[PDB]
């Protein structure tokens, strides 16, 4: 099987805003949870071909990664802070779907996802 294209990260036919909770997520959400010992495999896409998982958009079809993330924030793909937070939350639902509970990558993704939800914590208001 070959890979799917990557998730659309820019559509000109949709509103644009900046808001400071979408500032926060982009400057300091995603950028702390970036540049964490555990960040390479949630960077980009999962290659599933250079990966040999060739079941894995079989059993994953909402694929999402803090590289598609972060570029959704730099295009003002999003209007809503949540629908920002969705696409996280996604991304680690994922990896808690296709692998196996124990597995080394569960138990990174299951790190970064506590770190997200701290920060998410001090999300400002308005
Ligand atoms: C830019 O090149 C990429 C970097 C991440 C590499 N990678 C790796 C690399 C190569 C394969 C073996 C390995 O140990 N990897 C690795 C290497 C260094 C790391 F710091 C690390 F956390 C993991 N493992 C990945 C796992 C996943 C994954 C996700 C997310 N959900 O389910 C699975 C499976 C995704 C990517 C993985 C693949 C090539």
């Amino acid at each position: 099987s070959m890979n799917p294209p990557p998730p659309e990260t820019s559509n000109p036919n949709k509103p644009k805003r900046q808001t400071n909770q979408l500032q926060y997520l982009l400057r300091v959400v995603l950028k702390t949870l970036w540049k964490h010992q555990f960040a390479w495999p949630f960077q980009q896409p999962v290659d599933a071909v250079k990966l040999n998982l060739p079941d894995y958009y079989k059993i994953i079809k909402t694929p999402m990664d803090m590289g598609t993330i972060k570029k959704r924030l730099e295009n003002n793909y999003y209007w809503n802070a949540q629908e920002c937070i969705q696409d996280f939350n996604t991304m680690f639902t994922n990896c808690y779907i296709y692998n196996k509970p124990g597995d080394d990558i569960v138990l990174m993704a299951e790190a970064l996802e506590k770190l997200f939800l701290q920060k998410i914590n001090e999300l400002p208001t308005e």
